[PDB]
């Protein structure tokens, strides 16, 4: 009765039911369900005994950044408290220790290793051999001026909540093409044969439920498959008007030539190579393609051993690696010369490789097989469509496997997107993925919500289903944490229904407060509170405040939700906008790719004073964002009094930074002025005005709603006069304060173009995303241009100073 209890519980949470699973009879499916759960379970075994400080790196990883500070501290059981003032360059342990006197001598009666520290009401700790100011909250403290808060969390505290937490044949390739066609009854499938994007030979081609009855013969004999050879069809009529298509892998998970008949369920739409490899689920629409796959004798795919025999045999380039048909042959000549001395060049050696020779395929293999590990940037590069082998994928996770669980969370959500290109359920990626979730809850996190966002996606509703299925089997625990979270999204949902329908028939007040009385309700106050945060885990949304509470007025009225939590004092704060209606995988990337730029930025010593926000696309068309507090747009603040309203801004700054506070606002909003204006450039992020930027009363400016990215809609660089007036003090001439700003963004730029190579490669997995404006290599190009990585640093710069000094024209 309690596995039947989890297993209704798994199949809420993931929104797919597990029966459904079983009720495709699926071989396929069917081992990997077993041989996941088991994976999943012997995690979960391995963490029920870890010691208490590994169980806090599980549970609360550490969250690092890239003078004295008073510091209150508390002990968890007693509402006492004592101030101390350490220095930023302190360990915890010295704040332990000095707590732990305190404590002795206010008790009268006479260990800091037994103890770490958390943050008061967040699920953040503060542990480890770091400076104070080396943690993302002491650091954050110091900017704001803001008091940092602790408390002092046992050995046997943190233990308990462990506890808490427990459970060959030269013949020439051929298919016979052998139902619910929908097309011009006065008109009247085309089929290829693929190794990635790469072509194995040239296309073969051929009015309601189509009789064929054709051999389908193509240039390429049987023994020259390579082990994920695709075979794609493409149904459309005779300018030209396309219908369906259907991709098919000729070996199976087994590793068997398939050798019988088979029945594809088409995808509405010409060859698609990168498309699924699965049919349609929609059976009873769909248009379906008769398949029959001849017996060419049963036939596998030769083992490692008998390939490695094979490609054991066998036998300028420095200008090549910085390509021609000739230029081609030398990189594959001179391949063990490659290996040896040039191992970070195995993409471009990878790429000459005759995937449609077999004798190739093995030598290939064989170098590939004793080729050391690559730097975590050439391995991103592996893991794109272009490299759709096995071995070469494996070889990929093998060298991804240093990636520490910072970049890990960093690069989530374009290894999540890299799944969609697998070719079979039970993969490598997958199992990597799974293994380093079980590992940190952090991960597990925003893994589950990456793939249970895409549940309404048929085409990958199986494969994203069935490892959240295996993740829930490793973690009992976070599977009923998740249910809170996914609790409150379903409330959210219909909260946002009721204020949709009412906004059209009624006041703003009207609405605003029926929307209260319906959050007032028992079902309600209960669904919305006490929950992790799916925008950050370590964030507790505990109170709602209702009062508080409220809708935006565009059109799919986002809402409002303000929470607060008396543990967590001023801190406990915060809100979140609830948005269904509009997509936000667009605005999650854009804001992913600017936290990458801050990371970079701060690396290198330059600290732009960013706002990465939360975002987080949760489930169809809907989403989470989150709030910051304390902020307000260009546009609102531009409606003391200012003679001319190039002075609004500037005197909305006084009014919250007085005296001596105004010049470091006008500071932070220079730096952030200067990342944003670079960050949209390089992005090419057109359409903002003073609806999308928004100013904190510290200074710093920051942008919102990311609708248009990669010149969709060249965008130049943008210099608005009313953002140089602040950065100028107010003065008609500032050199001084502008030229630094100047510094700033060129700065910023330069580094950014060191680390061109990452952004290229995270853009070209996120092309598996199916997002409109990131669908081509024109796409990919406006990136290349933007970073202009074909240039030298003092080119770059020059035609960037071009580019800065016509926006300054402009402006
Ligand atoms: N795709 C979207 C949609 C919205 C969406 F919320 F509008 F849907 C927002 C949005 C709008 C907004 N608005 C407030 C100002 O007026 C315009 C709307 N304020 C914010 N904030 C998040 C960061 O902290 C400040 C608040 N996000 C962002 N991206």
């Amino acid at each position: 009765r309690v596995k039947k209890l989890i297993n209704s519980q798994i199949s809420l949470l993931i929104g797919k039911g597990l029966h459904e699973f079983d009720s495709l009879r699926d071989p396929e499916v069917n081992d990997f369900r077993t041989k996941m759960r088991q994976f999943c379970e012997e995690a979960a075994a391995h963490r029920q005994q870890l010691g208490w400080v590994e169980w806090l790196q599980y549970s609360f990883p550490l969250q690092l950044e890239p003078r004295a500070l008073l510091v209150n501290v508390k002990f968890e059981g007693s509402e006492e408290s004592f101030t101390f003032q350490v220095s930023t360059k302190d360990m915890p342990l010295a704040l332990m220790a000095c707590a732990l006197r305190k404590k002795a001598t206010v008790f009268r009666q006479p260990q800091p290793e037994e103890y770490a520290l958390q943050v008061n009401g967040r699920h953040e700790y503060l542990y480890g051999n770091y400076p104070l100011c080396h943690f993302q909250y002491i650091c954050s403290c110091l900017h704001s001026g803001l008091t940092p808060h602790l408390t002092m969390v046992h050995s046997s505290s943190i233990l308990a909540m462990r506890d808490e937490q427990s459970n060959s044949l030269e013949q020439p390739f051929s298919i016979e093409l052998i139902r619910k066609v929908n097309a011009d009854e006065r008109m009247k499938v085309q089929a290829g044969l693929f190794h990635g994007n790469e072509m194995l030979c040239k296309t073969v081609s051929s009015c309601s439920e189509p009789v064929w009855k054709q051999r389908l013969e193509f240039d390429i004999s049987v023994c020259d498959l390579p082990r994920m050879a695709r075979l794609c069809f493409a149904l459309y009529a005779v300018a030209d008007c396309p219908i369906a298509w259907a991709n098919l892998m000729l070996f199976d998970y087994k590793d068997q030539l398939k050798t019988g008949e088979r029945c594809l369920y088409m995808w509405p739409s010409l060859l698609n190579p990168a498309g699924t490899v699965r049919g349609n689920p929609n059976t009873e629409s769909a248009a379906a393609l008769v398949i029959y796959l001849p017996e060419v004798a049963p036939v596998y795919f030769p083992a490692l051993e008998k390939i490695l025999e094979l490609g054991r045999h066998g036998e300028l380039r420095e200008i090549l690696e910085r390509l021609y048909e000739h230029e081609k042959d030398l990189v594959w000549k001179m391949r063990h010369e490659v290996q040896e001395h040039f191992p970070e060049a195995l993409a471009r050696l990878l790429l000459v490789t005759k995937w449609n020779k077999h004798e190739d395929v093995a030598q290939m293999l064989y170098l590939l097989c004793s080729w050391p590990e690559l730097p975590v940037l050439s391995a991103l590069e592996l893991l794109d469509f272009s490299f759709p082998d096995c071995y070469v994928g494996s070889f990929a996770i093998k060298s991804l496997r240093k990636l520490t669980d910072d970049e890990l969370f960093q690069y989530l959500l374009q290894l999540v997107q890299v799944l969609k290109y697998e070719s079979y359920l039970d993969c490598e990626l997958t199992k990597f993925l799974l293994g380093r979730a079980l590992a940190n809850r952090k991960i597990g996190h925003f893994l589950f919500w990456h793939l249970r966002s895409e549940m309404h996606v048929p085409s990958v509703a199986l494969r994203f289903g069935l490892i959240m299925e295996a993740y829930c089997r490793g973690s009992t625990h976070h599977m009923k944490v998740l249910m809170k979270q996914g609790e409150a999204l379903s409330k959210l949902k219909a909260l946002n229904d009721f204020v949709k329908v009412s906004s059209q028939k009624t006041t703003k007040p009207q609405t605003k407060e029926m929307m209260h009385m319906c959050m007032r309700q028992e079902t309600y106050m209960e669904a919305l509170s006490h929950l992790q945060s799916p925008l950050d885990p370590s964030t507790l949304l505990e109170e709602v405040c209702v009062e508080q509470c409220t809708f935006m007025d565009s059109k799919m009225k986002p809402l409002w939700i303000m929470y607060s939590s008396e543990e967590a004092g001023s801190a406990g704060n915060v809100g979140i906008i609830f948005k269904n209606g509009d997509d936000l995988r667009q605005d999650m990337l854009t804001l992913q790719m600017i936290q990458l730029m801050d990371v970079l930025w701060k690396q290198e010593g330059l600290d732009l004073r960013m706002t990465p926000y939360g975002c987080l696309p949760t489930g169809d068309r809907t989403g989470l964002i989150e709030v910051v507090l304390h902020s307000d747009t260009i546009a609102n603040i531009q409606l003391a009094t200012a003679a001319f309203n190039k002075d609004a801004l500037l005197n909305w700054l006084k009014s919250k930074n007085p005296g001596e506070a105004l010049d470091r606002a006008i500071e932070e909003f220079t730096l952030s002025c200067a990342g944003y204006c670079v960050a949209t450039y390089v992005l090419g992020i057109g359409d903002r005005h003073s609806d999308n930027i928004m100013i904190r009363e510290s200074g710093q400016l920051f942008h919102i709603d990311f609708g248009h990215f990669l010149g969709n809609f060249r965008v130049p660089f943008i210099l608005t006069y009313d953002f140089v007036h602040v950065i100028q003090q107010g003065k008609t001439n500032n050199s001084e304060k502008f030229e630094r700003f100047r510094g700033y963004c060129e700065r910023a730029y330069t580094i950014l173009r060191r680390h061109g190579l990452l952004f290229l490669h995270l853009f070209a997995l996120m092309r598996a995303a199916g997002l409109p404006e990131l669908s081509c290599s024109k796409d990919i190009q406006y990136l290349k241009d933007s970073l202009a990585l074909g240039k030298t640093e003092e080119e770059a710069l020059k035609h960037f100073r071009v580019k800065f000094n016509e926006a300054l024209r402009e402006s």
